[PDB]
């Protein structure tokens, strides 16, 4: 459904998804590429544990993943004011989490640190996979091309057209927001009941969020314990380069996408109420 490829670009960046209330801290979840929390539902209905998601509005800074997660935990703050924190993010967002984690540590350093960090199919290393096999088509250096290249694959997610139709209509466009005006007009001629602006910033914001993501490297390797829920990149989605606590592995059925529904789902569901 393709407004749960939308954000509210004015809407809240943290989000009650479920209804429990108790004194038990919360959980966080932090959303995939798209930048939505509606991959969350089913998880949070189940969960027996207050949850909250993460949304990525307009007033996200995406200049780095540093700066996303910093803005993030300032959010989360103003529900739960202090540690230990319960964070789990999917697909882009795992390596949001695992950032906003790693912050947690080195702020509440000396002092041991006690987070929980779950990774739902993502790791620092697993956007940067993505991004690569699409620069491979790519002119080095050429910052137009790769626009073109992430704005082109935005419109073909919300319109059945042709790569290389709406490849050669952006390529020659004077800049980003161009770029971004011709896609959302493309989209809407096929889906004219979206709402421009969310179109608009969704396009904009998933070159920067991609930008962001191919840029990122941890500042230092995380001391905390890692749970990895997971569908090269490795058993461990190169985990162990980044981390040098316990990194728990689990593989969860179903696809990168499916893994939140169903089968998948029960075993998530089950790990979160044991660890
Ligand atoms: P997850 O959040 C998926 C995480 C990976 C998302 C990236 C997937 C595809 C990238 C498509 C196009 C990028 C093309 C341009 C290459 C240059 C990069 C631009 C910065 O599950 C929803």
């Amino acid at each position: 459904n393709l407004r749960s490829l939308l954000v509210n670009p004015e809407g809240p960046t943290l989000m009650r998804l479920n209804s429990v209330q108790s004194s038990e801290r919360p959980l966080f979840l932090v959303h995939p590429i798209e930048g939505s929390t509606t991959v969350f539902h089913s998880l949070a209905s189940r969960l027996s544990i207050p949850t909250y998601g993460l949304q990525c509005t307009r007033a996200a800074p995406l200049d780095s993943i540093h700066s996303l997660a910093a803005y993030y935990i300032d959010c989360i703050r103003q529900v739960q004011p202090e540690g230990p924190y319960r964070v789990a993010g999917y697909s882009y967002g795992a390596c949001v989490a695992f950032e906003m984690c790693s912050q947690l540590q080195a702020q509440q350093s000396p002092a041991p640190t006690h987070n929980s960090l779950f990774l739902f199919d993502g790791s620092p290393t697993y956007v940067l996979a993505y991004t690569g096999s699409y620069r491979a088509k790519l002119t080095p250096g050429c910052e137009a091309e790769a626009e073109t290249e992430a704005i082109c694959f935005f419109v073909q997610q919300f319109t059945d057209m042709e790569h290389n139709r709406v490849l050669e209509a952006l390529l020659p466009l004077k800049g980003l927001e161009e770029r971004v005006a011709a896609a959302v007009d493309l989209i809407i001629k096929s889906h004219q009941g979206l709402d421009r602006q969310e179109l608009s910033f969704a396009a904009r914001s998933f070159y920067y969020k991609l930008r962001a993501a191919e840029q990122y490297t941890p500042k230092a390797k995380y001391h905390g314990n890692v749970m990895l829920l997971r569908a090269a990149a490795g058993a461990d989605y190169n985990l162990s380069q980044v981390c040098d606590g316990k990194v728990s592995v689990h593989v969860i059925e179903g696809d990168h996408a499916t893994l939140l529904e169903g089968s998948g789902l029960e075993s998530i569901i089950s790990i979160i109420h044991s660890s």
